[PDB]
């Protein structure tokens, strides 16, 4: 066991396909994936050419030890991939077909910039490094590249499985490596958020603004302090969520954007007391008063200039 | 060993069966359990056939390398199942019983929307891919298929363990393939939801209520604002437990219509102590009174709502 | 390598025993323990009888391969037990005595209708499938059933580890089935969780009946409010570290009563205040009089009437 | 494949020796700890012996399969060690030298008495099972004990790494067995505890005792109920990173006594106010003024109590 | 196979090179990151040249059983690496060039003194122990140390792998070791600090502060408080992500100083309201103004104090 040779000087063409079959665990924070897929095999193998008419057999089948077999690997996986050899055909021409069904965790990261509203493009590199004899090249048989209806990612939305048909070929330490990617395009579920996270966050807030409509000093150090501790919940909430970005996130903006706002309330609050004891109550409740209409517009506009800068 | 050739032309046959023996670690946030069972394979195969008589021994016994054995595979787990050949026992007709017991961990989607009240139907599909000299077909051999009386899922009711006797026969990567569904009906064990988490969480709501017979607001803002920290406490261990759902659940329903009561409660308190500042107490008390009973008549009226367009 | 064929037609026995090395993770969420023991298995095989003498060795060593042994398997495990063999030994008459030294992960239910102060009977299951040319039956041999001094699982006293001497036969998929009973008595180690648990509950629920000696409403809805919420803590505290069951626990009862008494506390200092603003603080004086013994004697007789249900 | 016969009717001494390279994740929760190692085995197997002179080699090689090498095994491990056979040299005289490097998870008990200012010996127990033709003791060979300079225990300073020579050498199911103890003496770095847990308790029981310098009952309540939730808070972190004891740990009695502390501050609160509605803040006043002494006293010198009681 | 012997009496020189594929799982409280490269051997081993000419092939081939390959391991894994042989090739002066891929969890200490504006240089020591014909040493091929571009390894930077040319040579049990060090030099992305942990923990300190503009003891006791327990949170949540250092760390320094800036608060709060109850309102009103800029000006110089020891 060791390479088919070259009729001329060509490399060898090593055909693959992956067929989704299961697809789960998208870890945020670890930027990691499980798949459960078919790998497809073809490459021609003349030393393995038979007669089925002195053989009585149309194709032969060979176990994997049988038959020299190419090193493919995954670039982008934790361990070697777990896989099950399916099924190795030998036509007589001695064109293998190799089909196994494996199982990686992918390591592949996610751009969390416009999270909870987020799409992703998460890649599966497939390799194959080059032995002395010959040069192996990978390319791919569109009719074998696909996925399972059935294949469902929780909390996430599978637009497409495709391969781009091009691999890249270079050196790496003195032999050449063929590469191919295989893309799967998902967009995140966000639905969930709204009722979990943003809309009980939002009334924490608006719960907050209560304290313009009161000049009960002791009542609304309650009303901001209180809330803001509830914020402070949502916000480690949300980071125990995801990973530690170097990028501001549209989620991590807003969280921080609104720290602001219960800063600003207190100042407000403080503002309005400190008037009240130093007898002049017509400046605090007109300060009050201007507050009731500032807060909100301040907070709807700060928003629209974030969605803007984010989408 | 290669596939047992066919008589006529007719598919091989293979008699399945899955008899559960251990069911444990339903995941709800994974939407995964495990399982430890008995798979059972018959087939025949003539090229093992023998004499009752002229052999003396009613039955033969081999071992897995000695024989061809179909590649059953099962669709929806994460890895391979961890398998023991337990038995393999051929009749004088060449009819093979074949037995094995496994471990697996079983992916599954669960429809959250009457949690904790849901009721769902776990899934083990067996698969078997077609060879090129002949097409391997499954059957439920209902003999076969079943579950040891001890069989216990923690917090779950086991109504039924079925398979669908007809099976799913498709064409996948230009050969066929042929799917068994087995079916695990079970229903939550919803008691201890009661008293962990819907009574206190109605506790911590009809405390909040208690500010309507209050004219003190710095008391108020403390009733309602302390217990609505606490729904969020709820809300939290909740959505912990649970995965990101794309629709509304019973219980995520209930949740977050309980945040507009003590965002409406808060508007409430703010508005009495507003009045009574504005010297205008005879107003607030009317408003005050009247929320003593709409409230509650509005909280019981909503949740039959939502209890309707739920069950 | 067959099983040893019957002199008459009796069926073949295997003398078991089971020897604790190690005891250790008891998950009472996952109702699982981890153990590592000693197992010992002793049948008759007279094909591989000798004379002594011509041999001039009393006992003779074989490797398992050479040898027919019978698969004995755990059935309430996760997965098959990783197993050493640490020796084979036979006797002039072919009695074969066998020792291997396995880990595995037990599945066994408890009960926890009593907890802190519950005691369980932890079951390992021994099995064995006849074959088709005999009858192959477990038997206990007690010289080979124990544990060592040095045998402690955290938390928890072991009191006895015995075997249930007469093994259940029954038919399971047309084969019959030899099971054994291995019990391993427990009982949970609740010094803990009373400086812990106990104690800290008992203390802010005091803490709230300070309420009963003070008119301040805005100091009372702070003392009942913020103890409630600590009391939640612990709930939850206390519900994380235990499975969902579908009956009320000890604990579960007394944690959901202190909730009642919590409502009714806030349920008094409403009243009490309501009363005051309404200028009748002699109605309200006697009702928070009143409360002061009613609240602990009320507490004391509830705790009296649960502890006799639970035990 | 035997063991080497008896020159008299001597027992087989084989020869031990542990190198720690690794010591990882000393678990408190679970009392464990994981280690990577050397193990060395040296006994005389006379039958390869071999000359000197005429062989021209000095040192023979052999692969663990050609020849007899002893079944050790540790006693306290969750599962059987992952080792490496490094090398096996055989001398002139029949001395065979393995070495293996392994990893394993070890269990081993710890006294949490002293927490967080406590010290370990942890125990690696070697043993060998004897066979049928011959005994097989152990012995430590002290020049083949040791551990590498880097071996580092995230918090905590290892002190010592020895092995108690003689062997405990007992009956086991009928058998003869030899034991060896090697002894890891490690001392915790209590250091962090100061400044993220002792101190910060210690801060918020004093801002408790603020309420010594208030008539605010209001504020005291508001002083003593929040601090009180903050020391929950501290218990419950600290619970969770220690296993559930049977003895009182010195950690856990400070933390229990505080609670006390937090109960006699509330009783002093409710009795100044009491008096002071009551008419009679003289009685009040005097009650707070000793209190003001009694609290840091009693709480001084119940440490020292405590403190020699533990040390 | 055994090793290839000395011309003179020289050292076997294995070549060394480690060429990293992913860097993942940089856990900071384990001290542990995970890693998958390509590792490169290369050494002379004369009984395998051959003459290009009368073979007719410039490059020979071999599986690793077929030929003597030295045994390199790594010193600070959890468990031996887990390796596929990628490649072996002979050159005619029987140059011998491996290549296998593997994964690999290491332990290396982090330096936690300037968290989270740290920098850490992880280690990978490879190893060879010397054998009884000849003593192995290791060298770096600077042409096969790399990392591919695509290496990123989430919240921190990578700066340089590069290698320790002189391996550190010593005797251990006897025989010579040759160990090489591998440093992967790497910074911590702490920009996700500041919004998430920094940021919120100056505001609600800021917060605090706001109680030197109110004269209300009530409010004060609020303000104060609750922000110390937002603060406790924040030191929960940092310590949780962090291991036990015996040493002070930059971020642990600023966390507990903190603490006595709400200490100190609390003691002009008691002492302020104190005042005023005792009828000197001019006193109090002076220590409240001076505070105003004392705690301001207290807490820039000390972090001016504290960023100084520290950078
Ligand atoms: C709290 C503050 C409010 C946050 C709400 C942000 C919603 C948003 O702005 O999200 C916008 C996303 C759509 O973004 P996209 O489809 O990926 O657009 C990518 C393509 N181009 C042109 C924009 C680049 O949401 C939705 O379709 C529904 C959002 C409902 C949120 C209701 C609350
Ligand atoms: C907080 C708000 C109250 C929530 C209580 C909801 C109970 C409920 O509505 O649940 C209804 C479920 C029964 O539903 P099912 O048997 O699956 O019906 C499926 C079939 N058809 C016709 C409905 C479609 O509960 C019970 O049997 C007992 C519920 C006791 C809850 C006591 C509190
Ligand atoms: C908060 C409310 C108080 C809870 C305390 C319950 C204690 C209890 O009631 O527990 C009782 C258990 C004993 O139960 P047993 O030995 O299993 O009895 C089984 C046999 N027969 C006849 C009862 C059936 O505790 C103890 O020995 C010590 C309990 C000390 C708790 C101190 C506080
Ligand atoms: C909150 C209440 C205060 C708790 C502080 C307890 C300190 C202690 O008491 O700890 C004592 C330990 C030393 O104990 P050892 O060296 O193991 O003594 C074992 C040998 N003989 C004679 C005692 C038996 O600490 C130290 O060296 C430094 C403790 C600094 C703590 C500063 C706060
Ligand atoms: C809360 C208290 C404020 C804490 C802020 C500490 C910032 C700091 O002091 O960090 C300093 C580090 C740089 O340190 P370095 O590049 O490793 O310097 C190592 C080399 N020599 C000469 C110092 C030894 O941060 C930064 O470049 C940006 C910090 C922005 C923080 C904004 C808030
Ligand atoms: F700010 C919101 F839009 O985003 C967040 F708060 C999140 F993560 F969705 F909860
Ligand atoms: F029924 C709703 F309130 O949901 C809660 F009860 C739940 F999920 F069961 F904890
Ligand atoms: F109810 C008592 F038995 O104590 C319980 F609440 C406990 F111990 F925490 F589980
Ligand atoms: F009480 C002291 F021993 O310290 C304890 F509170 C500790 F370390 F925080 F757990
Ligand atoms: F405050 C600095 F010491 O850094 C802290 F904010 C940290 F690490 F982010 F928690």
């Amino acid at each position: 066991v060791s390479p088919p040779p070259p009729i001329a000087d060509e490399p060898l063409t090593v055909n693959t396909g992956i067929y989704l079959i299961e697809c789960y665990s998208l870890d945020d924070k670890a930027e990691t994936f499980k798949v459960n897929a078919f790998l497809s095999l073809s490459w021609k193998d003349r030393r393995l050419a038979f007669d089925p008419v002195r053989s009585g057999v149309r194709v032969k089948t060979y176990e994997p030890e049988a038959i020299w077999i190419p090193e493919i690997r995954f670039v982008n996986v934790e361990n070697a991939r777990d896989a099950d050899v399916v099924d190795i055909s030998v036509s007589p021409d001695g064109t293998v077909q190799y089909l196994e069904r494996f199982s990686a965790r992918v390591l592949s990261p996610l751009d969390f910039r416009r999270y909870p509203f987020d799409s992703q493009t998460l890649h599966i590199y497939l390799i194959v490094r080059s032995v002395d004899t010959r040069n192996i090249v990978l390319a791919v048989d569109l009719e074998k590249v696909g996925k399972n209806d059935d294949v469902f990612l929780t909390g996430w939305d599978i637009e497409s499985f495709t391969a781009v048909v091009k691999p890249a070929n270079f050196a790496l330490e003195d032999r050449l490596e063929s590469k191919l990617d295989y893309q799967l395009r998902i967009s995140r579920q966000y639905f969930s958020y709204i009722p979990n996270i943003i809309l009980p966050m939002l009334f924490i807030l608006f719960i907050s603004w209560t304290a313009f409509w009161s000049t009960s000093y002791e009542a609304n150090v309650t009303l901001v302090v209180s809330t803001l501790i509830a914020h402070i919940a949502f916000n480690i909430l949300v980071e125990t969520n995801l990973p530690k970005t170097p990028y501001m996130t549209y989620t991590g903006a807003i969280i921080f954007m609104i720290y602001l706002f219960y800063f600003v309330a207190v100042i407000e609050v403080t503002v309005q007391h400190y008037l009240k004891v130093e007898s002049q109550p017509a400046r605090a409740a007109s300060i009050t008063r201007a507050s009731r209409i500032a807060f909100p517009v301040v907070f709807l506009l700060a928003n629209i200039i974030l969605a803007f800068l984010f989408f």
